[PDB]
């Protein structure tokens, strides 16, 4: 099956990134520590969540797993997906701040800033993903629907899709536009950086955008077609966790050398 390839690529990429950060003396700085935290989140998703979804695919969408375990499963899904999304948003904000005024960025570029950023993004993701365990375990009807298990809370879906992908999307759009308008004011290094930023932004938009917009159209509005579209797009969005470890690292020569050495 095609879904078994994605889990293999996710875990392979995150192992390679983790060993590249940990076993290299030159890559150990704040940015690669934030990237390591992102890789940790993507590994936790691709280890605890995606094989369960593959078992759901194989089992005909009746839930073999315990019912109570589905609510915590949705909790882990939302937790790790939000963690990845605001990790990318914080990466984009840090890139814009470091590119617009590089002198003032180096005055406060210690490891304390990176630790505070990691703490902030994980606390934000935990707070966003907080109600699913508390309300889903008390009432089983809020997470189950005719054997299949999905978020049946419409208002929670709207709020947690507006605060997790419609604030970060506009933040990333604004920072990408401003970073493009900042580097163009000045040179193959800057053009290569612009190409990399554009590739990253458009890959993120292409990978993640259809899932949230069809999730919104599922609730705000033919049910089988929308359900199948959400079914395909939630697996398309899982492919982004196997792409961010590669794209954010392979543009460096040291990362390419380390990945060729370790394999
Ligand atoms: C918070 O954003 C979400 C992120 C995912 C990631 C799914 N792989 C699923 C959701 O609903 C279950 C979300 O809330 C609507």
């Amino acid at each position: 099956l095609l879904t078994a390839v994605v889990i293999i690529l996710t875990i392979a990429g995150n192992i390679l990134v983790i060993m590249a950060v940990s076993l290299e003396k030159k890559l150990q700085n704040a940015t690669n520590y934030f990237l390591m935290s992102l890789a940790i989140a993507d590994m936790l998703l691709g280890f605890l969540v995606m094989p369960v979804s593959m078992l759901t695919i194989l089992y005909g969408y009746r839930w073999p797993l315990p019912s109570k375990l589905c609510a915590v499963w949705i909790y882990l899904d939302v937790l790790f997906s939000t963690a990845s999304i605001m990790h990318l948003c914080a990466i984009s904000l840090d890139r814009y701040v470091a590119i617009q005024n590089p002198i003032h960025h180096s005055r406060f570029n210690s490891r304390t800033k990176a630790f505070l950023k990691i703490i902030a993004v994980w606390t934000i993701s935990v707070g966003i993903s907080m109600p699913i365990p508390v309300f889903g375990l008390q009432d089983d009807s809020k997470v189950f629907k005719e054997g299949s298990c999905l978020l049946a809370d419409d208002n929670f879906v709207l709020i947690g899709s507006f605060v997790s992908f419609f604030i970060p999307l506009t933040i990333m759009v604004i920072t990408y536009f401003l970073t493009i308008k900042s580097l163009q004011k000045e040179i193959s290094n800057e053009q290569k950086a612009c190409k990399v930023l554009g590739i990253v932004f458009f890959l993120f938009v292409v990978m993640w955008c259809p899932f949230f917009i069809t999730n919104i159209m599922a609730v705000i509005c033919n049910e089988d077609v929308i359900g199948a579209l959400l079914n395909v797009f939630v697996w398309i969005g899982y492919l982004s966790s196997a792409v961010n470890p590669l794209v954010y690292t392979l543009f460096n020569k040291t990362y390419r050398s380390a990945f060729s050495r370790y394999i």
